[PDB]
């Protein structure tokens, strides 16, 4: 015979996936009422939990022998982390440069008994980072890619049966929360690089925190860099730190600092002669943009160096292209690339960097209340990480293209994203992640939670929604931008103006690469006057990029930066705008967006961008002076705007910023009849002194944040109170 029970514990012995299926279906064998048919189905059920239960064992036997390192990085410690790992559900394991720790813990983990009822989940911030490991791992133990070692980079790819050890990044993780919200399908979840504390990184350590209470079979480590690695253990209620000695041998670090005819590669390229002057070795030098890459990639080949090949690391590029990165390379090989090589893998012979020690950091504008990618001095933390490359028993040689003082001067350490976003942005991914509310949350690093009602706001002025989101909600959690930007580059889908969008968003996204330095002010200001526009600031930003791409094919690249210069533009700061608003335009075709060919009117584009600026709007006071806005606050243009001496009733800013007053930035006359569509959802009708006129005729009066965009308008009063106009048509027209 067979008992409930008797099953159940046929459970205990299953992986975690399996589990539930079967739970579910020995409780559904209580409705069957013939005890004949009830020890019938048990034993089939017994039968293919048999087979379940054979999955487990045939995944414990197919364990290979674990081989740990000879150079011995962490392989001493790694006696001593078996220990800390089986006692305590929470380990935290800090580490330097390439000590090993992301390759052996998997395999520690193995040794333990870990991945066989459940999967060895390890988080890592790229694709390609996470890609490698696993071909890392798998050679290390002897096993091909079917084998139990595996990686999984796009949401849509699967791992074999007989994986042991899943590799993926961290958006995956998340990915999978959504249709595994216990995560049954591991037993361990390694979270690394962890002290770039990203919001895919804190979004996991919260939620992980929140559900290891319904996970006590679960165990977790984080496996970090040396950047304070107590924060983790305070997270969560109590954790042991373990430090790795990473044995690194020493680097010589050189400060080069520099301060119409220079040019702004002349440092990059003076430094490689510098390092050429004392060896072949291969040089690595962190960028800040791809365009950039290429423009130094050009530059240096048109250079023709002897016995080099230049290697630029975009993230475009095919894993054919990755591999060749670490091929045998005959030659000295010059790799460019931007903050991906700051990651645990690493280039293999790279003897000298090159560190200009600036990095496009996302950052929240408290004072244009925007989300911008300003480009800005790197961290002390980011600065010895990218050093920390060096790591080789020959010595090497480190080039900061800045000054020692500054280098002391810049911050300690990164503000974690989580810090510098505006909650609007994380309240709509932590929404389409199904993170729940933000202050039930348990944030490693909380918010601040007077921002939290605003992000609110915003979403809801946006169509963007606990609460719920809207399908133009998902759509604006997956583009790069603001979502006030993100909002107009959706609704250019319905005007035709998605170019102009792409232009103007990416371009508010950046600080003004016009330049207007205090030697060449007229100058300066007559060369950006070539681009304005009469009724609207944004104009501008489309005028300023058809010139910029009109002479980017007539010239050269060496001449294209002498044009900036002469043409008062911060070179960095183009090349940033075209590069995002590339990174825009992919992720706006992943979608079903077009994108036009020819250039939209007026209306067309303004009314996208109203979308995004509703909050902004404002009226004009008859005595020639200031403007209304929003919640009857009041503000006037910015001068050196193109509107400011022709100031129209009706304007759009881009900007309310308060110093001596408020001030309205990047304005642009509007027409009010265009609020009406695109306020549904928020305008206030009101109606006043109904009337019968030869039905009943009222006076109605449209309202947004306050402002009237409908003064009064006469309308047919029958819908609105049926009742009165049933009473006064009754009299008048009998009258008649």
């Amino acid at each position: 015979k067979l008992t409930f029970t008797a099953l159940q514990q046929r459970l205990d012995s299953l992986m975690l996936r399996d589990r539930l299926r079967f739970s579910r279906r020995l409780h559904g064998v209580k409705k069957v009422k013939n005890p004949d048919a009830q020890q019938a189905i048990f034993q089939e059920m017994a039968k293919e939990i048999d087979q379940a239960a054979g999955k487990v064992l045939l995944r414990e036997a197919a364990r290979p022998e674990i081989t740990y390192p000879d150079n011995l990085p962490v392989s001493q410690k790694k006696q001593d982390i078996l220990e800390a790992i089986r006692d305590h559900q929470v380990v935290i394991v800090a580490g330097e440069t390439g000590s090993g720790k992301t390759t052996q813990l998997p395999k520690i983990c193995m040794e333990l008994g870990r991945g066989i009822k459940g999967l060895i989940g390890h988080t890592q911030p790229r694709r390609l980072a996470a890609r490698t490991v696993a071909n890392r791992i798998a050679e290390e133990l002897k096993t091909e890619p079917g084998g139990c070692i595996g990686y999984k980079v796009r949401f849509s790819d699967h791992v074999s049966d007989n994986t042991m050890v899943k590799l993926m990044t961290d958006g995956i993780l998340l990915a999978e929360i959504q249709q595994d919200r216990l995560l049954m399908q591991y037993d361990t979840i390694i979270i690394d690089e962890a002290h770039e504390r990203s919001l895919n990184i804190d979004f996991l350590l919260g939620y992980l925190k929140e559900l290891l209470p319904r996970r006590p079979d679960l165990k977790i480590i984080i496996t970090s860099a040396t950047i304070d690695p107590e924060r983790f253990s305070r997270h969560f209620n109590n954790a042991p730190i373990i430090e790795v000695s990473g044995r690194t041998y020493p680097v010589e670090v050189r400060y080069r600092p520099i301060v119409t005819e220079r040019d702004q590669l002349q440092a990059i390229f003076d430094a490689v002669d510098e390092l050429s002057q004392e060896s072949h070795g291969d040089i690595l030098i962190f960028m800040s943009g791809e365009r950039e890459i290429r423009d130094t990639a050009d530059a240096l080949n048109k250079l023709n160096l002897r016995h080099t090949e230049i290697l630029p690391l975009y993230a475009r590029l095919s894993n054919s292209e990755q591999n060749r990165v670490f091929q045998s390379h005959s030659g000295r090989r010059i790799v460019l690339a931007t903050n991906v090589a700051e990651t645990s893998l690493t280039v293999p012979g790279i003897k000298y960097v090159i560190d200009p020690g600036t990095a496009r950091i996302s950052r929240y504008s408290y004072r244009t209340k925007v989300q911008r990618l300003p480009i800005e001095p790197i961290s002390q933390a980011s600065a010895n990480q990218r050093k920390g490359r060096c790591g080789r028993v020959s010595e090497g040689i480190c080039i900061r293209l800045y000054s020692e003082d500054d280098f002391l001067s810049r911050p300690e350490f990164t503000d974690p994203e989580i810090l510098r976003t505006n909650l609007a942005s994380v309240i709509l991914q932590m929404t389409a992640l199904g993170l729940g509310d933000i202050a039930a949350f348990p944030f490693v690093e909380a918010p601040d939670k007077r921002n939290i009602q605003d992000g609110v706001r915003l979403l809801e002025e946006l169509g963007a929604i606990a609460y719920k989101l809207t399908p133009l909600g998902r759509q604006l959690s997956q583009l790069p931008v603001d979502p006030r930007l993100a909002r107009m580059v959706l609704e250019a889908q319905k005007h035709g103006c998605v170019r102009e969008a792409m232009i103007i968003t990416s371009a508010l996204s950046i600080q003004d690469p016009r330049e207007r330095p205090m030697d060449k002010q007229q100058a300066s200001d007559e060369k950006h006057r070539r681009f304005h526009d009469k009724e609207s600031d944004f104009l501008a930003f489309v005028n300023l990029w058809n010139y910029l791409g009109e002479q980017q094919k007539a010239l050269s690249s060496n001449a294209f930066r002498r044009l900036c210069r002469t043409d008062y533009l911060n070179y960095l700061r183009v090349r940033e705008w075209q590069d995002i608003y590339t990174q825009l335009r992919q992720v706006v075709k992943e979608l079903g967006i077009p994108v036009n060919s020819e250039p939209a009117e007026y209306r067309e584009i303004h009314i996208a961008l109203l979308t995004g600026l509703l909050s902004h709007i404002g009226m004009k006071d008859a005595d020639k002076q200031e403007y209304t806005g929003a919640r009857n606050a009041r503000f006037s243009i910015f001068p050196g705007s193109g509107l400011f001496k022709k100031p129209p009733k009706w304007v759009m800013v881009a900007e309310l910023v308060e110093t001596s007053r408020l001030w309205g930035r990047i304005a642009a006359r509007i027409d009010p009849e265009w609020v009406e569509p695109v306020a549904q959802h928020l305008i206030k009708r009101t109606y006043s002194e109904p009337h019968w006129e030869r039905a009943v005729m009222a006076t109605e009066k449209v309202t947004v944040y306050g402002l009237p965009i409908v003064a009064a308008r006469k309308v047919n009063y029958s819908q609105i109170d049926p009742a009165l106009c049933r009473e006064l048509f009754i009299r008048h027209a009998l009258v008649e």
